[PDB]
């Protein structure tokens, strides 16, 4: 699962004012990345609702990749 993923993500993940953070609303789809440049991936929201597309950072595996 690397090479860019797509991963579905079951989790309310939205925190603070302003920040770069997994919008995820609870069955909500994330197109990410493989970085590790220390543990921690770069990826992007995909909604499934208006389209909410957000840049955000995790630490590895946060949903289910179907790659």
């Amino acid at each position: 699962g690397s090479h860019m993923l797509q991963v579905r993500a079951t989790k309310d993940y939205c925190n603070n004012y302003d920040l770069t953070s997994l919008n995820v609303k609870a069955g909500d789809i994330i197109t990410v990345l493989e970085q590790h440049p220390d543990g921690r991936w770069k990826g992007c929201i995909h909604d499934n609702r208006t389209g909410n597309d957000r840049v955000g950072y995790f630490p590895s595996s946060l949903g289910e990749a179907i790659v």
